[PDB]
RNA sequence: UUUUUUUUUUUUUUUUUUUUUUUUUUCUCCUCUUUUUUUUUUUU
């Protein structure tokens, strides 16, 4: 009840989305997961082999932003 | 040696109809005390 009060009062929504607002989703299905269409591999410039990328990240970091490489 | 007569289960069937959830009261009302209100910054 207290958490709910803090939400309602401070103007924050707790409603999951609707069908048409969900459905426009990237299909990360097991029968066909995501993988890059090769024309975009052309158009971009890969570095997954010739350079090292890693990250330190806070405990519990289910979603990383920060990365660097020198 | 004991004849003859004294009716019985109401008659009738071939009549029209154009609405509609509910329904009807109760008054004015003293919110107590460190504050201006804090604020960049970075790791989600």
């Amino acid at each position: 009840g207290e958490i709910a009060t803090i939400l309602v009062e401070n103007s924050i929504s707790v409603i999951p989305f609707s069908e048409a607002q969900m459905c426009e989703m990237p299909v990360n299905t097991p029968e066909s997961p995501w993988k890059v269409s090769p024309e975009e591999e052309q158009k971009r410039k890969d570095l997954r082999k010739s350079h090292l990328v890693f990250s330190i990240d806070p405990k519990g970091c289910e979603d990383v932003n920060d990365t660097l490489s020198v």
